[PDB]
C-alpha cells in the first residue's frame, strides 16, 4: 500500500509517534517519505545480505526474523514480512524500540540525510490530525 502524506501522518499519530522520544510527527513522515516513498512494501537489500523492510525500512540483522540474514536476533519479535503489511502497526511498534536504542532517529539514514535539521512542519502541512 502507498499512503498519502496526511493519511500516514494520522495513522502514525494514532500510534503515538508524534513527539515520541522528542521527535515531532513531521520527522516520522519525512523519514517514511525518504525511506520508502510511503510504500509499505518497500524492500532494500543491504550489501551484507540483510534487508530493510517496509514503510520505515527496518533492517533484519537485529530487528525482525526473515530466516536469511546473518546472526538473526529479532529484537522486535516479529517476522520481517509483518513490516510489509498495509497496516503500519508492526512497523510503528518496532520503530519505537529502534529509536530508544541509543542513537535516536539517526538509525534511519534517510532521515539523517534528508530530514534532520530541516523545518519538518512541512511534512504535516494541510493535515487535520
Amino acid at each position: 500500500k502507498v499512503f498519502g502524506r496526511c493519511e500516514l501522518a494520522a495513522a502514525m499519530k494514532r500510534h503515538g509517534l508524534d513527539n515520541y522520544r522528542g521527535y515531532s510527527l513531521g520527522n516520522w513522515v519525512c523519514a517514511a517519505k525518504f525511506e520508502s516513498n510511503f510504500n509499505t512494501q518497500a524492500t532494500n537489500r543491504n550489501t551484507d545480505g540483510s534487508t530493510d523492510y517496509g514503510i520505515l525500512q527496518i533492517n533484519s540483522r537485529w530487528w525482525c526474523n526473515d530466516g536469511r540474514t546473518p546472526g538473526s536476533r529479532n529484537l522486535c519479535n516479529i517476522p520481517c514480512s509483518a513490516l510489509l503489511s498495509s497496516d503500519i502497526t508492526a512497523s510503528v511498534n518496532c520503530a519505537k524500540k529502534i529509536v530508544s536504542d541509543g542513537n535516536g532517529m539517526n538509525a534511519w539514514v534517510a532521515w539523517r540525510n534528508r530530514c534532520k535539521g530541516t523545518d519538518v512542519q512541512a511534512w504535516i502541512r494541510g493535515c487535520r490530525l
